[PDB]
């Protein structure tokens, strides 16, 4: 009886090797993702996706820049912001961002996340049942759930 799958490499467990891998590939996303929003907090990670699409963005080209380090700002970072990030508008960007934005000054907020759930979430995710779903499949053989489908109850 053969054990485990023959069809690619291991990309469950290269969801612990590093966190570049995790978000590298799509169903290390798909999985982390959810995850956060068990306990509404998905924005850990919508902004930074955020950011990435931002910075990417050349400092020449303002028109881009500004639509987005307005958007991105007033959506994580405000005032009366829908959901802010565990990061500190404190860096006073706004009235940056506003009038001349940064495709670099970014790099270090989006980083502040960054390792933020790669100890707070990143960890977790990997302590939960939900990321050893996958495993199984991995170490058994056979195929992946739906991050979606499973409950975010525990059993």
């Amino acid at each position: 009886g053969s054990s485990g799958s023959s069809g690619r490499e291991r990309r469950v467990a290269s969801w612990a090797v590093s966190f570049e891998r995790l978000l590298q590939d799509p169903v290390g996303v798909r999985y982390f993702s959810d995850f956060l929003r068990k306990e509404f907090s998905e924005e850990n990670i919508l902004f930074w996706q955020a950011c990435e699409y931002f910075n990417h963005v050349p400092a020449h080209d303002k028109k881009e820049l500004s639509y987005r380090a307005r958007e991105i700002f007033s959506k994580f970072l405000c005032s009366k912001a829908t959901t802010p990030v565990n990061i500190d508008s404190q860096a006073q960007l706004a009235d940056d961002v506003l009038r001349a934005p940064h495709p670099d000054m970014f790099k270090e907020q989006q980083l502040q996340i960054f390792n933020l759930m790669k100890f707070d979430s990143y960890t977790r995710f990997l302590k939960s049942p939900l990321y050893q779903e996958c495993i199984l499949a991995e170490v058994e053989g056979r195929a992946l759930p739906d991050s979606q489908q499973v409950p975010s109850s525990p059993a």
